[PDB]
């Protein structure tokens, strides 16, 4: 029990303020994903600072609503791919006037962070209440424009699933999920840049698991060749796969944002649209599932085949609901049984990223096996929102038990508990702070 | 109706404290890269609950600026180029003080010895944390024990040259409590001459507002510096030239507590028997020295102006010095506890909380918005609650801690508060209140 | 803050063990309602003792499935109405062989207590786990037979609402809800008994609010005249009203017991029936509601009129779900607005039993105004089960704040906080223990 | 892997403790309506967190059975008709003891004076609870102060007739720790004669198993009773006739702690100055009396057989008596703490938890399943942690409490546990462990 709940919350917040304190090289840029989770970690201790994190992200939102996956603080510190590689400032009609951003997106966890800010703000008085109210007044339209872009421009055919054009957009790129989609990307001659002819991809979780690095950059070249135009990307992109996990998060996020719109008297037509997308994508997720187990499947749009992999993404339906009782029960059995949380070799009953009995299991490599506390955080938060109060409590209790040595790595070896790596911000610290406070 | 839930639960409050620990940017003060002896000790106290290694790094950094004779100076300057005043140029310790450290810019005065308390919090937390962290705490003590002994030895030998068991201060700044009724009459006898012409403006503001003289008699404060410089900060010569020499009874009691604490550390970690004996000897010298000052009926302690040869009588929290270190006979301690808990201090009916006011609200010197002339400082309550616990006053300790946590639960993390309205009044460079809260909770 | 959470849990459990310690005269008999809540209060500290409380109740279950509202420990201590007045031993074909019981029922909170026992049992090992498993193996059939009796014999016309034949069956008799139904009960000459010609009703919450005591006993005489025969009661009873609160609890209880059957591999046909009743009664509750506010209405079956009263029973739909978003939002506004929890004169934001602005409001008289912590407990537990995690948390936080003086009365004056009375067992202690532990 | 969550959280555990407080019916023991002096004190300690009035009623009931000379007897019988043995018939105090209370059946021996500790827990909790409950606690003290003084005065005057500062026991039962190596050699010198023929079976079992002689030498135990009866329990005559007279150094230290605690209560509630002075005087008499027994190198305390005129040397937790009351010179206290924390006691590597074993596992007398010959009693750890806190040993106190709570978290609430396996071994009439847990948490 190396840290008590107060000591652990103190250590988590210290490891979110980032000052003084192997660790990773920290860059000044801002990540869509990290921003949402820092906001969730911040809301317990500072609503103002949580609001500033989202305000800063959202001021880099594209004019069509897309939130890009990175916002660069500059173009000289050698981050790759950087502003020079993406070139959205000159190429994309919708890149913002005064911000440098990438040209891909990231899962819509943002409405979850907004809900955390508003919930914590309501218990804190008048001044802080008005800070959260002011944020909502200033950013509701932008959150709506983000959800509307995903629904209209990444579900052009109203199938209720979000289409990804890069594994990087999933949040879960070093994963078995995409291996077969990526295997059909065959790159040509990459153009000549001023960067080296072999520049290392800076974020190591974004490196391809087999150094097939041209594949990843070739997708960028296809995006740039149509200037990131959402109307033209389906004609030229070599990677087009409907991500069923992203889709379920989107459904949850639409339901959360609708409930926010009703609690805070937002325009009724927006609430209706939000409710409608939430049910559209709930059905889209369910449409992918196995008839026996309920497991969700990603869909390779180009290959026209259900991708079949044994990762945590299978459990997408448990986040957003929609399964019939029998198949939801089936799927919970899978989640809690020996292929996942009940695998007898696991040190803790957190969710492994890939099933230890899968052929693709790699106990040390990112989402191919290792345990990520932020994944268990997300399930526990979604379970509580679905009414699975005691399932949510047991996950939270298990996440805290694992986190209480105060290591705060972002992923751990699923059998030995060894901490395996840290991200730019500590998603695990944010998960622990939300769990405790 | 039963009290409403505070803005912050204990885990939320501990998180907010850890987030703010090295400065409340959440009206905020101007932050400098320099390191303060007092702030460093309390940041180390706040850090030990959440990271022993980071706490150790804070004291390692301070102690590497120790003077060759053992004095820990009140500031270590990160640079002499950002305009903090008085800075390296005004102090000129690097050229004038033989004992100033070779590769470190510092001031030439000292600060209360709360460091042994910080070391005790580091070692106490480290013991519970597994052998790797236990090792970083033992490595620290092996490397810094000599240094902590030499600090205490300097205070006992050079600021109590006549073995009276009280620490002599050459400036109100050395007390940690400068803006206070305690020193007004001693300052009123400092009469500056023609101050030398420096390269700064002749009007140059003292950067730290808690250090500005309450009356703007700023020449007085800077004149004491010139006296120190005139004798090159030589401990043998300062008593001949300083216009300010007062025995600080609060500093003296903290020193007594510190020697006792360090001595217990020295035994638990097989430090040299001769150091421990010395430490225990000083702890008793200064305990009795504190008691020697006390009022015969209330037990209240008194500072002593060495030059005026006069017991200074003021009604500030410094009167309760004997409660920290012990030593009072039983009936005067009860008397003094009655004074502390009664209507002149914690039981004053206008106080929002029962934390200790820095000056008694019924005193003529009471100013409810000015630093130590009345306002409530959580770090003072923390210091009392920690000392009460070590004296075996378990319930008194518990109730101070409870009351400090009640007051901190709005998350304001100011260093001092209006004692009647609870309005937060100012922040220091590091948040001592955040450190107090982290220790109380962690 | 007169008691800390540990001190308050200790005091609550002391005031549930009943020994040593104005207060009420405690009788050796066992109440259906009190038994369920004592079990909920006991599960945190002793699963075994919780199981013994329900086992003891259920061994007095009638052969048709009805759980009676009282189980008498004897017929000599002068409780009235006692075994001699009810006479179910000689009259009712289904009264149990070796137990003395009343001839009326009580809301089905029992499945909620069973869920608390199983949840707490799972975290406590092997021996205690087997104790809860053994209970379920022994009592699942009986819980099914209780739910089946309510659905088949108190909803004979499959309207999805439970019919009551006595205000005493509602759990909420001293209430504005029934005043107009009771006003149409006109009694004849009551038969001669050996008891006095004026025996005080022992439980004071069961006394009629206007000493029209003959009305209450006359209903008993109608039940006895057809020997409590469920097939004949609708022909002879002068009080027949569909209780929409009881109905919503029943729906929640069916959903809870179905989820129990799935977690603990109970027979699948039972789970199907449970799910079916849960949705039948959810719809029945919704069918009563106001088109503007969503407020639920009780139905007087004989008068054929919707009873319109401004009590907490209006909020029945919030317990079991089923309203459309707009009307659920409307109804939450009513609950949280100035007619109820946000009435500015209330000392705490617990739910008043009747709206302070209603004409029927009586700030000192049982369910006509006063604040009952067990009512707020039930809403908060149902809210958490519906996913309203932060609404559940704020109610629980408010209930604890009110309870932390350690007074443990069952109801309080809604404006001054004055404790107004104690029941046989402390439902409030059970609520506090569940909230804390 | 990081430790798994215990069967009970602190609120659940506090609830379970309060539910069990007056007897673990959840293998359970046979419960009698009688009241035990020792159990009554600890039930009052367990009750104060949850009900001051109920705690006050528990001591009021005990104290109404006090003898006219101040002795609190170890049992108050609710009746003499349920067959508890030895009962009113065997003790015959109602006819033989001039000082036995008029309308209350009691035994004729005493028990350690832990009552002042219970009073301190009642008053401490009452102070925080509002004026109505503050009033019921002041009313109790007004009514029972004389009585508590007369109890302490009886112990100081009649069980330390020669002002040696140690309490003389006339039976192992009076120690609260009868089934223990501490008394084996003193018992081995009791040689019974023809025991008188009573109306019970000649074989009649001692009802309380912790009171049965370990060796079934039951004649010895009952023979001491006959000696007491032969002199009508007269304090002046018992030293002439008793075959068992040993100074109990643990009882003596608890008495010293008790006098100190009661004296602090007497000042805080304006009790008579002469009572407080007496209390402080006895507290120091018995502190020094305890220290007088101690080993010269370890500081371990020793019981003294008055008749054999011999220091009893046994390796039980009673050696640590000086840690409770203070008084040891600094270096022998460190020695004795090294013994307590080291491999013969808390640091024994085979122990499941670091609670204090009743007998050292390396002793030849160590029996791991037999009462005080080895097993772990949470109430002993509670008593040490409470005394450590009053001595200012804040961290040692905290770590005992933490360790006791760790061990109690399975909810077993036994009074003593196998020290190697943690297996619960037996319950008393009231759950002292439940009271310890409620105090630690409440």
């Amino acid at each position: 029990p190396s840290f008590t709940p107060t000591q652990l919350a103190a250590r988590a917040a210290y490891l979110l303020r980032g000052n003084d304190l192997a660790a990773p090289l920290l860059y000044p840029h801002m990540w869509s994903w990290d921003a949402a989770f820092v906001a969730i970690g911040l809301a317990p201790l500072s609503v103002e600072r949580a609001v500033v994190e989202l305000d800063t992200l959202l001021s880099a939102q594209w004019r069509n609503g897309m939130i890009p996956h990175i916002v660069f603080a500059n173009g000289v510190d050698g981050y790759f791919p950087g502003p020079a590689r993406w070139a959205t400032a000159t190429l994309a009609d919708n890149a913002p006037r005064n911000r440098l951003t990438s040209g891909i997106t990231q899962p819509p966890v943002h409405a979850i962070a907004v809900q955390r800010i508003l919930e914590h703000a309501r218990t804190r008085g008048r001044s802080t209440r008005a800070v959260a109210e002011a944020f909502l007044d200033r950013r509701w339209g932008d959150l709506m424009r983000w959800h509307r872009w995903l629904a209209e421009c990444r579900d052009r055919n109203e199938r209720g699933r979000i289409t990804l054009y890069h594994g990087w957009e999933s949040g879960m790129d070093n994963s078995p999920r995409w291996d077969s989609a990526y295997a059909n990307v065959v790159p040509g001659k990459l153009p000549e840049y001023q960067r080296a002819d072999n520049v290392i991809i800076t974020d190591p979780s974004q490196r391809p698991s087999d150094g097939e690095y041209d594949r990843y950059l070739w997708l960028l070249e296809e995006m740039k060749a149509v200037r990131y135009d959402d109307e033209r990307l389906p004609s030229v992109m070599s990677f087009q796969v409907e991500d069923v996990f992203f889709s379920a998060i989107f459904s949850v996020a639409c339901q959360v944002l609708a409930e926010i719109g009703e609690d805070y008297k937002r325009p009724h037509a927006d609430v209706k649209d939000l409710y409608l997308w939430a049910e559209r994508f709930r059905a889209g997720v369910v449409e992918t599932t196995d008839q026996r187990t309920g497991a969700a499947r990603d869909f390779d749009v180009l290959a026209e085949k259900w991708l079949v992999t044994e990762t945590a993404a299978q459990f997408a339906p448990l986040l957003c609901g929609g399964l019939p009782h029998d198949r939801e029960r089936a799927l919970l059995k899978l989640l809690e049984g020996p292929r996942f949380c009940g695998h007898p070799d696991l040190k803790y009953g957190l969710i492994p990223s890939t099933s230890p009995v899968s052929r693709d299991f790699r106990p040390r490599e990112y989402w191919r096996g290792p345990v990520w506390p932020v994944l268990t955080w997300l399930f526990s938060w979604c379970f509580a929102r679905r009414g699975w109060a005691e399932r949510a409590r047991l996950l939270r209790q298990e996440g805290l038990r694992q986190a209480s040595d105060g290591s705060f790595a972002e992923y751990y070896e699923p059998f030995t508990g060894e901490p395996l790596g840290s991200m730019q911000q500590s998603w695990t610290a944010a998960a622990v702070l939300d769990w405790l406070g």
